[PDB]
């Protein structure tokens, strides 16, 4: 679903940058699926309204999030 | 320049989706940089906060846009 993805996205950017990435916070987002983006990574761009992204730092902080 | 880049992305998925990109909306895009993300596209990732990215689909329309 697009729209709990975006409300997922918005709570994560909005409330939880600088924490760690710890399964407890990964439990607690509903939708499907969820990627975890590192610096560095290199990604085939494809499009997918319901995919979360989750980008962290190197020290697995989050920084950010967004549908796709 | 996060504060532009964000009031960018707010105005071409509240007016622009479905459309195509053209350089009129590219023109009205002040941002510095800009990123066209297109299906296929092969990327290394690096959380950018002041970059615009606009998603745009095989039929070169507007499907989404976000900072990173």
């Amino acid at each position: 679903d697009p729209a709990t993805c975006e409300k997922e996205a918005q709570f994560v950017k909005q409330e939880l940058i600088g924490q760690p990435y710890t399964d407890a916070v990964a439990n607690a987002l509903q939708s499907n699926p969820i990627r975890v983006l590192h610096p560095g990574d290199m990604i085939t761009m494809e499009y997918i309204a319901s995919r979360l992204n989750i980008q962290v730092n190197e020290n697995n902080e989050i920084i950010s999030a967004h549908c796709a």
